[PDB]
Formats: C-alpha cells, structure tokens, sequence
C-alpha cells in the first residue's frame, strides 16, 4: 500500500558497431529469478551505501549532472555493471592511468558477495572512478500503478575497449554486445519484454549516428 521508491541507476554501455550503428551491453535476467524473469535491461541496480563513499574519492564528475546524488548514483551504475559483467569501467588512477583490464573471474565473484568489496578493492589499489566519462541521460520513476518501484537515474559511458561481458552466478543467463537497432526490433515485437526505459535508451542509441555524438548529446525525455 505505501511502496519504497527504491534509488537504483543503470549503465548504458556502448560502442561503434558493425554497418555505423552503435552497439551497447545488454544483460537478460534468468527465468529462475523471482521478479522480472527473461527480461532483458542493462546492468544496474539498487543504490548501496559505499557508493556515496566511492563517490567522494572520485575523480571529476558526470557530463550533464543535475543534481547533488549524481556522482554516488553513477557509482551505484558502474558498480552494478562491474558486478554483472565483470568489467570495471572508467578506473584510474592518481597519475591518470586507466585500467583496461577485465576482473579476473575470482574478483568478480569477491565484487558479488555485496557489502564494500568493491570500495575496498579500489582502497587497496589507491584507485577511482573518473565520473568524467559518464554521462547522466535519464532518470525515470516506475509509475505508482506498479507493485514495485524504482527511481533510476540513467548513465552512458563508452566501452570500444572492452572485450566480452561474462557473467557470475545464475541472476543473469545472457549478456552480450548487441546493435541497438537489433534489440529495439525484438523487444517492438514482443520476443523479448523489456521495461520502458529500456526501449527509450534503444530508441535514442538508433537516432544516434555514433558513440561520440551519443557522448555529447543522448538525453532520454519521459
Ligand atoms: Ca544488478
């Protein structure tokens, strides 16, 4: 009767693909999961508290950033993703050196069991996120019609360095680099369920020419 508008963010990982059509990371819940089972979405995830910490040892700040959660939230994005994937994005560290490496499947597990494994990871390594290279795009609240409720800001990043996603555990049964193009038409023709977002990311990412132009312009408008 009086349901949590749970704080979540999502990260929209994308590349340029194959044709000139940008390419992004999607993940598809398993069909054991008790909510949402076979949709498909991209990495995110419910807000933790060391997100906010990681967020105050962070370099710079997200490109069109709003409103004072952006930086923690945009934590809450990339860890979620690093989680699900297994790729840590925009690290770095002091000097400015970038991590361009995957996590080793026994870290990615160590970033699963929750709690401040991944704060506490990066505090051993004197590393950080460069929130820099993370641009808000969107910030949806599921509608009060729905049983459960989430308000999920939106962020997109560019991944043409990385290499394949891989999965941890049994939450996800598929994650795979797809043209948006591809997923849009899929999802439109009711093969695959996706929430709203979703598709209005999809939509977006297809009006796009590449990821650049996505970098300086992309903006989901409810
Ligand atoms: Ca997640």
């Amino acid at each position: 009767a009086m349901t949590d508008i749970r704080k979540a963010a999502t990260l929209v990982v994308i590349r340029d693909g194959a044709n000139k059509d940008i390419e992004v990371l999607v993940v598809r819940r398993a069909k054991t999961m008790r909510f949402l089972p076979g949709f498909v979405a991209f990495p995110g995830g419910a807000a933790d508290p060391s997100d906010a910490e990681m967020a105050k040892r962070a370099f710079g700040r997200p490109v069109c950033a709003e409103d004072d959660d952006d930086p923690a939230l945009a934590v809450t994005a990339l860890r979620e993703t690093a989680e699900e994937i297994g790729w840590l994005l925009a690290v770095r560290d002091g000097e400015g050196t970038k991590m361009d490496t995957p996590l080793a499947p026994d870290e990615q597990a160590d970033l699963c069991k929750g709690g401040d494994a991944l704060s506490a990871w990066l505090s051993a390594r004197g590393l950080a996120f460069d929130l820099g290279l993370l641009r808000r795009i969107g910030r949806f609240v599921t509608p009060p019609t729905q049983p459960v409720r989430f308000d999920t800001r939106f962020f997109l990043c560019v991944g043409q360095h990385l290499g394949e996603p891989r999965l941890h555990g049994a939450e996800l049964d598929a994650a795979l680099w797809t043209p948006a193009r591809d997923m849009l038409t899929r999802i439109q023709s009711g093969e695959l369920p996706a929430v709203r977002p979703t598709i209005a990311v999809l939509k977006a990412l297809v009006a796009c020419p590449n990821a650049e132009i996505a970098m300086s312009t992309l903006s989901i408008g409810p």
